[PDB]
């Protein structure tokens, strides 16, 4: 399984449409993340509880996304500079910061798992245009035990030290990786496309990030000449 990023980088692109970074229709959002699972009428009930545990988290994520100024944070992390391109390191910090300030903590579970996200975000941007990426390489340190909305057991006071069955832990691994896949192949590339026009210098520097306004100023004289 791969993330063909160039197509993921120019699909449903809405430049500076900072509201359409995340699907604000919450029913559409969960079908986005869990395509078949979230409308199957034959889902195992352990999973149906997992999705139910997810309903408040996705709701909060949508609320945070709508009270956030993405124009603000990019002017801090990646302001207009002498260099006309934004350094990947600045693009890194910007993305990670955006996640840290809007994502509920129970979405990926722990900071440990959000580090695995941070590392995944670092690998991604550094890779050039038209580059397939092995997804399972990125799920490096994902602990399915740190994420509570996948814990559907409700045990009596005594026997709390119960070991999780293999079928159970394998199912939660699938769900978490399906959500992680949506973060990296849907959410992250849509954040990038909204802030930056992305391109390549065609040479050794095969990954370039130029702010959309800076890009529009730089192309204006070219578009202004068209008379052929």
């Amino acid at each position: 399984l791969t993330i063909d990023w160039n197509s993921a980088l120019y699909h449903k692109i809405r430049p500076q449409d900072y509201k359409n970074i995340i699907e604000t229709d919450q029913g559409l959002l969960i079908a986005e993340i869990f395509p078949k699972i979230s409308e199957s009428s034959k889902t195992p009930r352990s999973l149906n509880f997992a999705l139910n545990n997810l309903k408040p988290i996705l709701y909060e994520l949508i609320r945070a996304h709508e009270r956030f100024s993405y124009r603000h944070i990019i002017n801090n992390i990646c302001p207009k500079s002498d260099t006309f391109y934004s350094s990947p390191k600045s693009v890194i910090k910007l993305l990670i910061v955006c996640v840290r300030k809007t994502f509920p903590l129970d979405l990926l579970g722990s900071n440990s798992n959000y580090s695995v996200l941070s590392k995944a975000i670092a690998i991604l941007v550094k890779k050039p245009l038209h580059s397939k990426i092995l997804f399972d390489e990125l799920c490096k340190g994902l602990r399915v035990k740190d994420v509570k909305w996948l814990e559907t057991r409700r045990l009596p006071a005594g026997e709390q030290t119960q070991k999780i069955p293999y079928y159970d832990v394998k199912n939660r691994q699938a769900l978490l990786y399906k959500l992680f896949f949506w973060i990296l192949s849907c959410y992250v590339p849509k954040l990038l496309s909204t802030f930056f026009y992305v391109t390549e210098l065609s040479s050794t520097v095969d990954i370039v990030y130029i702010r959309h306004d800076t890009w529009k100023t730089m192309s204006q004289p070219f578009l202004k000449s068209y008379f052929r």
